[PDB]
């Protein structure tokens, strides 16, 4: 009686922590080796089967601040509203989960540090959205603007989120509703025909397969708004965590990884080159990446490679390299950490960041390697 | 032949690292017993010798931008601009700057937990005199604010910071142009008659004693924007330091200290109310503060003392409080550390933070105490 018979194949080389629903990352070998992640290695976050769209018939529900409802087709999303592109990382939130349950078992999909790509999205922006829907360029007080999907759960609920009504409106925030993805339409595992793309924000909120975007007093009233996606003290546990003592998580903060070489690795003598990827939430850029050799005592400066974006709109990841001497037969413990535009930093370790539902996973990235003779 | 003679009388129990200059902080016993820091305990910082001014024949400079200049007096801008009130942290590029020299010794004022406070700023929005002054809302391209003070060195040279456009234009920015601090006019020593506020940001950029605000395509050309006020990894030193290749600090990264009890002091048996501040840039709300007793090995909530602001607009400090068991006769190493709204956290150690000028040091705050029988 599948309930995933439906679902499109994949690309047979991704890292699966999941089948069904799907949820996979690309191997670590590839993650950084372009900036922009192809389409088939993007990693790809389900939380149900994925919906089969037929593109004509779709459409899209906006209601106005009336409560009267605009219902947009396909073709006039394309049409009605010029196109925008913005190229934008999307990091899972429990990415880099696995280190965490190192330090204490955490339930949730075990990501390794391959829960983030990076794409060249195309398509509405939702501030035109929504000003043709009838609403303001500013309402009174806190609101919120929700999405829902076309995937629903067994019982009928739907997938959704939400951001403030500030961010959707706001130009500088580039929030598109995309259509496209690294210059062709959006594959089915990644929201065809749309889905909204939130830059700067944890990728939780970008809900793929968009079906509805409605205007309101409150968040998203959903499980995945209100009962997941939260930071809690490494304290908190099972019996004790209340959802309604900590935010939403909106932005991220400042995060990095090793990409190259990978743990265990045995690497040649004479020169390495490390490669690795640095982000940060709130459109923040990233601006020194320290790498380290020696287990973080001693740091030297990575370079950046990737073109400077405007100030307050660092969507995309930076990638990072750095080549060093090593020596015959050596020991290392390779570092890196990141700091962003507002000096936010990482932090040493895990165990003080550890999190019932393993979120935020943020402190250094290690990798062990040793030099053959 | 004193240049400083000149200057304002102080509060007889401030800490103060530098006569001449006056520079100075509340001592920590004081600092967080209040919201808002009473005016002659407001830590001081000062460059230069305090300037002295003549209310009436005070104009401050506007230049229009057609480079036309428009001039303004004291009793205008109280009275041309709607007076708004902003309540925001000021917090100097090194404060914490002990605790980085305790690893490696570091040049500059050596301030311990203090060199922060809060106070409720009134005056004119930067953004209506601008607009009053003739530019538009928005500016195509990277474009800057300069202010310059009063004070100037030996050689002619004022103190001068500078902002982006855009920030000075926002109206959720609260940028302010002050001419009242907790509900009295600005003392000498905190900019009369009138200093720049910048909310959310180092306070090396509010431009104290006013003179003149210019809009340009560049950052301010002074030393302090752009030979200081610069981040730099911990492997940087006084002969390899470039200051091109690091951002002019603006916004500032979460931030928190235990201010009671202090170290070395013995405490009674029983219970133990630990209290301290915490504060993030960017506007970026304090959503959580961890408290160990332990070095960091456990942790448990504090409580938040204040109230909400919007969201993005969090300009003051959090105070927190937590009220816990002590032994008789145990030793603790207190420490704290903060969460904000984009979920930054605060790093476990200083040595990867160190940086050869001694700012932004935001480890983890720890105190010993001890237990008495
Ligand atoms: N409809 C729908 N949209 C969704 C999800 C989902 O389960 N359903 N998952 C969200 C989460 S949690 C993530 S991390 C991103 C993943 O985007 P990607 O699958 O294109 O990488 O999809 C977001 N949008
Ligand atoms: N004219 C002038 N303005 C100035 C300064 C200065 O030396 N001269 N110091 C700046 C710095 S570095 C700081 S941290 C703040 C201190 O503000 P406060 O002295 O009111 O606490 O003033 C800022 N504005
Ligand atoms: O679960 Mo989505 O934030 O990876
Ligand atoms: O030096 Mo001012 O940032 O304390």
């Amino acid at each position: 009686q599948d309930p995933f018979a439906g679902d499109p194949p994949r690309h047979p080389g991704l890292r699966v922590n999941s089948q069904k629903p799907f949820n996979a990352e690309p191997p670590a070998e590839l993650l950084a080796e372009r900036f922009l992640t192809p389409n088939e290695l993007f990693f790809t976050r389900n939380h149900l089967p994925v919906p089969a769209v037929e593109p004509s018939s779709y459409r899209l529900r906006v209601d106005g601040p009336g409560g009267g409802t605009l219902s947009l087709s396909l073709a006039e999303l394309r049409s009605r509203f010029p196109k925008h592109e913005v190229t934008a990382t999307l990091q899972a939130a429990g990415n880099r989960r696995s280190e965490m349950s190192r330090v204490r078992p955490v339930k949730g999909l075990p990501w390794d540090i391959g829960a983030i790509s990076t794409a060249r999205w195309g398509g509405a922006r939702l501030r035109d959205v929504l000003l043709h829907a009838g609403f303001p360029e500013e309402l009174q007080g806190e609101w919120h603007v929700c999405f829902e999907g076309l995937d629903a759960d067994p019982g009928g609920a739907p997938y959704g989120a939400s951001i403030p009504y500030g961010r959707a409106l706001s130009p500088a925030a580039d929030v598109l509703l995309a259509y496209e993805m690294n210059g062709t339409e959006l594959p089915r595992d990644h929201g065809f025909p749309v889905r909204v793309v939130v830059p700067g924000v944890v990728g939780a909120r970008s809900v793929k397969w968009l079906r509805r975007v409605a205007v309101s007093p409150d968040e998203s009233p959903s499980h995945w708004q209100q009962n997941d996606y939260k930071g809690f003290s490494p304290c908190v546990d099972w019996d004790t965590v209340d959802y309604r003592t900590a935010p939403a998580i909106q932005e991220l903060p400042v995060q990095s990884a090793v990409t190259q070489p990978r743990p265990g690795a045995a690497v040649p003598p004479g020169e390495l080159t490390v490669k690795g990827y640095a982000w940060s939430g709130g459109g923040r850029e990233v601006v020194r990446v320290d790498v380290s050799l020696d287990g973080g005592r001693t740091w030297k400066v990575a370079r950046l490679m990737g073109d400077k974006a405007p100030p307050g709109r660092a969507w995309a990841w930076a990638l990072w390299e750095l080549t060093v001497p090593v020596e015959a037969g050596t020991e290392l413990e390779i570092v890196c950490k990141a700091v962003d535009s507002s000096y936010n930093v990482q932090p040493d370790s895990v165990a003080p960041i550890w999190n019932l539902r393993g979120v935020l996973s943020t402190a250094w990235h290690r990798v062990r390697v040793s030099v053959q003779d």
